[PDB]
């Protein structure tokens, strides 16, 4: 008829109907597995937890006058909590009083919870919601909405579950919500794990907002852990400072002191959105998106912008007070709305997407590569070199010529290198402008560009890491647009596709063929938002970074010599095993190869296919004799680009005795030696299993 809850594996929480009667509050709810079949026997003693909490409509009184707040959650239950143990020599804390709301545990009450046999349960609450006064009073409004969570952790699983309803009526749709956020922009950047909190037991975003509530804080550090504020502070990360009385920049990392006087400190945290200030990668709008989005715009809270700037967000502030001058109503004197200066930040970004190269006349000129180039704006119109940038002087606006593009590009010797086949657009020995066309000519004779003897049937392309200058938003600064660089301005890089085609001599019509899909750049996107790093005229890294890409000096590595390639850049990066790195959340892992690469509709991640390019030569170096100059098979140097380091004497054997290669002298001494037969058994599922996903 039904199956017990010591044994599913799967579980459904859902409330049917909640009623008050004098402040009793009743809840009625239903548990099924993913069939659907009814789940029986829950019990007090089961680690079952419930809470109960009002959308409170809040005015804060701000000197002579009363600020609308919107509905903030108020739970019924809350506790006074003085400090406990406080650790020495950790600074940015202020341990004092502070009011933290709860749960109730459904073993306190051995007549609370009934089980009706069926799969449906009935759970009465121990407190009464009519007058609670203390420590926190919450004034019951039966027009105001409640919420009932509940939390459930069993040996197999853990399951939430939440129900708004008004008790004047008993409407579940149509009434006041607070539902800002979705779980699925978080799990954007998020392993579902590292969302898992507390006990792993708390999972849906309502029960969050239910417990971290305006009124409460950690006692331990002073701080306030209210939803809003908690989330945008820890995401503010390392990025969060102040300013003193002196007006020196100083940093004001949240962090939150827990059990037994351990530390998490979130300035720590590294957020990986570039630039920073888009809302959007939580604040999602649109079809499907919560009732209640567009409240990160409603301007009706301070502490949400305290989060992330604290309370002198410059030398020159000296009031709290954010929603009286930072608004869209009646907006201060030179400044605007969080939506409009933040919208600033983004002007140049969001512009810089329309922004492409335009490529003509491409050919040979006495053995020299030679083409036009114009940089166009999003109304298709060429900019002026003016507003060409020059990030630093060893990072300039180029125009890269690669070949073998189908392959892994081309080699890193004498002649093929990045800075073999690249050309600064402010460089005037292999770059002229045209002022009255607003066109570069390029010519790569005065360069030591060595190009192939015959580039007939070669897929080539031309890519453009070029960025654009535009200025900052500030005081007075109505709108953000191109302007020529300066000491003042900032820049942007262009967003468009590079130019490829196959090289027959007389035209660029001609398709070029495909390289192998490794990683899916929208998911690069995903968590970086506009820019990763440099050249970020999207995600073209593989043009300079190829596999026998030069050594670099890292003393703490073994040899002191590690790798350059793309794939050693991304599977080395500290961000993307947050195992022993930031807060430990394991919020990226690097273990998930689907994080990066590219996975079918069958979640297939046909990404980390191996022996798909077998004549491709890693470069090394020999972690024993001082990171000497070694050389590697393809899929060996791939799985070495992490096993390198704690490599055993078996893994090395297994390798060669299925074909790969350790110690090359170079590229063709592998490839001579190399036949790999990884791809029978180090398949792109196995690979996953192996990595425990
Ligand atoms: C009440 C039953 C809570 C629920 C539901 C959620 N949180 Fe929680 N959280 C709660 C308290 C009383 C505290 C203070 C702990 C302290 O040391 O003072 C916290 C703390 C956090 C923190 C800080 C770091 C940490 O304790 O590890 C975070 C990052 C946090 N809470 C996040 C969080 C999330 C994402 C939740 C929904 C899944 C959530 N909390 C629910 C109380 C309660
Ligand atoms: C994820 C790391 C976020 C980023 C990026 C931004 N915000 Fe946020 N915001 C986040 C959460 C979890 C919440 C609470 C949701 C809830 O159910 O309560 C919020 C809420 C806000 C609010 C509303 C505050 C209130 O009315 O009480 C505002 C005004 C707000 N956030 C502003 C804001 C801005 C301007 C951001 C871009 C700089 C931004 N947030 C980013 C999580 C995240
Ligand atoms: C974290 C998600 C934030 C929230 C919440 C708020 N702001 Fe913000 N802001 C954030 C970033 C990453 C930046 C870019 C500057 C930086 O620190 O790196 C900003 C910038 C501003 C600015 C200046 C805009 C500019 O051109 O530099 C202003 C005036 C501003 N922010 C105001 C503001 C207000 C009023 C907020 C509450 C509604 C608010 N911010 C929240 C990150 C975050
Ligand atoms: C009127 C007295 C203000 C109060 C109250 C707050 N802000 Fe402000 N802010 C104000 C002006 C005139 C300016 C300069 C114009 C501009 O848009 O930059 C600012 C600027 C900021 C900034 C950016 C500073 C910088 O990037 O160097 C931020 C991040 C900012 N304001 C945030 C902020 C916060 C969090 C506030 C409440 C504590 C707040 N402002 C109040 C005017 C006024
Ligand atoms: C979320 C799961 C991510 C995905 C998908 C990608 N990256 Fe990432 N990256 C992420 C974080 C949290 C960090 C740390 C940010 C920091 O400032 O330290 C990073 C970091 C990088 C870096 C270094 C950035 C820097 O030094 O400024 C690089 C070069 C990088 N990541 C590359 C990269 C590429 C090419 C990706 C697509 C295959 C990619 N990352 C995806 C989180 C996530
Ligand atoms: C040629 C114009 C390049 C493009 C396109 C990309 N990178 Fe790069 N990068 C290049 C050089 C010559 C160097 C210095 C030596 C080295 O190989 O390390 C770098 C450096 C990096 C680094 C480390 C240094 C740093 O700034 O953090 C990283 C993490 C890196 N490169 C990553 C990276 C990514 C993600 C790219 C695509 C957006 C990318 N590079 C493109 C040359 C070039
Ligand atoms: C990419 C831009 C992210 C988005 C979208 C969200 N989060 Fe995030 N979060 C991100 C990073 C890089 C980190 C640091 C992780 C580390 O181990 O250093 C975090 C951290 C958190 C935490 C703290 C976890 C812990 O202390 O154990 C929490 C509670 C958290 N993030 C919550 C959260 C929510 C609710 C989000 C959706 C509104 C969300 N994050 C989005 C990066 C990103
Ligand atoms: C993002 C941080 C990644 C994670 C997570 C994983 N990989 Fe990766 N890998 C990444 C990049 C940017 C590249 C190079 C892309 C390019 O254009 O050259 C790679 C490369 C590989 C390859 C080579 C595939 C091929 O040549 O066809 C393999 C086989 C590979 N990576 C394996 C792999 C595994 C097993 C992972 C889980 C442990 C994994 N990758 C995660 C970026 C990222
Ligand atoms: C960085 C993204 C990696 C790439 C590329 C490859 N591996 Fe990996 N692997 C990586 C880590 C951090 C770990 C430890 C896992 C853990 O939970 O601690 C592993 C582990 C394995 C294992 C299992 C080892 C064990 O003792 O059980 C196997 C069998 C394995 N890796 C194989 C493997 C192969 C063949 C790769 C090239 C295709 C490869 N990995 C790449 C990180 C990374
Ligand atoms: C079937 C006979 C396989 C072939 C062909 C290849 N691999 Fe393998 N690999 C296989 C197993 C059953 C295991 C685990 C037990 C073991 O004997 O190691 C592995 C392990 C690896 C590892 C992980 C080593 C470690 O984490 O210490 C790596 C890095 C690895 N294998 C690489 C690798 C390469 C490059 C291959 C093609 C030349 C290859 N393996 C083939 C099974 C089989
Ligand atoms: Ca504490
Ligand atoms: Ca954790």
């Amino acid at each position: 008829v039904g199956v017990n809850i010591n044994s599913t594996s799967t579980l459904k929480a859902k409330f049917t109907n909640a009623t008050v009667d004098a402040g009793k509050v009743t809840v009625n709810f239903t548990l099924e597995n993913a069939n659907g079949v009814a789940v029986l026997g829950l019990t007090k003693d089961h680690d079952l937890r419930f809470g109960i909490a009002q959308l409170t409509p809040v005015k804060e009184k701000v000197g002579e006058t009363e600020a609308d707040r919107g509905y903030q959650w108020q739970a019924y239950i809350n506790a006074k909590k003085e400090p406990g143990t406080v650790p020495s020599g950790v600074d940015n804390l202020n341990p004092s009083t502070q009011f933290q709301a709860n749960v109730e545990s459904a073993n306190k009450c051995d007549t609370c919870l009934v089980d009706h046999g069926d799969g449906s349960y009935s759970y009465t609450y121990q407190v009464n919601v009519a007058n609670v006064t203390e420590p926190v009073k919450v004034t019951y409004s039966a027009d105001a909405t409640q919420r009932a969570t509940m939390e459930l952790e069993l040996p197999q699983l853990a399951a939430n579950a939440h129900f708004d309803w008004q008790p004047s009526t008993g409407k579940t749709e149509g009434i006041q919500t607070r539902n800002v956020v979705s779980i699925q922009a978080c799990y954007t950047c998020h392993q579902p794990e590292s969302l898992a909190l507390h006990g792993g037991r708390r999972i849906d975003i309502e029960n969050c907002a239910s417990c971290h509530t305006a009124t409460s804080g950690d006692p331990e550090s002073g701080n306030s852990i209210e939803f809003t504020y908690m989330i945008h502070a820890i995401h503010k990360g390392g990025e969060r400072h102040t300013f003193d009385a002196t007006g020196a920049q100083v940093p004001a990392p949240y962090k939150i002191i827990g059990y037994g006087g351990k530390v998490i400190d979130y300035g720590k945290v590294h957020y990986p959105q570039k630039p920073a200030a888009d809302c959007a990668a939580c604040h999602v709008e649109g079809a499907g998106a919560p009732a209640n989005a567009d409240l990160f715009k409603a301007d009706l809270s301070n502490q949400a912008c305290i989060g992330c700037h604290t309370e002198k967000p410059s030398a020159h502030h000296s009031s709290t007070d954010c929603m009286a001058c930072h608004n869209a109503t009646k907006p201060y004197g030179g400044t605007g709305s969080a939506a409009k200066r933040h919208g600033d930040v983004m002007k140049a970004y969001n512009d810089s997407l329309g922004y492409k190269a335009k490529f003509s006349n491409i050919g040979i000129k006495n053995n020299a590569l030679t083409f036009d180039v114009q940089i166009l704006d999003n109304k298709d119109q060429p900019i002026g070199k003016e507003f060409i940038s020059d990030p630093s002087a060893y990072t300039k606006s180029s125009i890269y010529f690669s070949w073998g593009i189908d392959k892994d590009y081309p080699a890193y010797t004498a002649g093929s290198r990045y800075s073999d086949r690249g050309f600064a657009l402010s460089n005037s020995k292999v770059s002229t402008y045209n002022e009255a066309t607003k066109t570069f000519t390029i010519d790569s004779t005065n360069s030591n560009l060595k190009l192939p003897a015959d580039l007939t049937g070669m897929n080539v392309e031309l890519y453009a890491g070029v960025a654009t200058c535009f200025n900052k938003g500030g005081y007075g600064v109505e709108d953000v647009v191109a302007t020529p660089c300066s000491t003042d301005t900032r820049y942007a890089y262009i967003q468009d596709q590079p130019f490829r085609f196959k090289w027959n001599g007389t035209d660029t019509n001609s398709a070029a063929e495909k390289r192998r899909a490794i990683i899916d750049t929208a998911k690069c996107s995903g968590c970086h938002n506009k820019e990763i790093v440099h050249y970020d005229n999207g995600v073209n890294c593989q043009a300079c970074h190829t596999p026998d890409k030069g050594l670099k000096t890292d003393n703490t590595y073994p040899g002191t010599k590690v790798p350059t390639s793309f794939a050693w850049k991304a599977h080395e990066s500290e961000g993307h095993y947050l195992k022993y790195a930031g807060v430990q959340s394991g919020t990226v892992l690097k273990t998930d190869c689907a994080t990066c690469h590219t996975a079918d509709k069958s979640n297939v991640v046909t990404g980390i296919a191996l022996g798909r390019s077998p004549e491709r030569a890693w470069l090394y170096g020999d972690i024993k004799n001082n990171g000497a100059v070694i050389w590697v098979s393809s899929d060996a140097g791939a799985c070495l680009s992490c096993h390198q380091k704690y490599l055993s004497d078996a893994a090395k054997s297994h390798i060669e005795t299925n074909g790969g290669i350790l110690n090359g002298t170079s590229a063709a001494d592998v490839q001579t030696r190399a036949s790999e037969s990884c791809a029978t058994c180090h398949t792109p599922s196995q690979l996953m299993e192996a990595h425990g996903n």
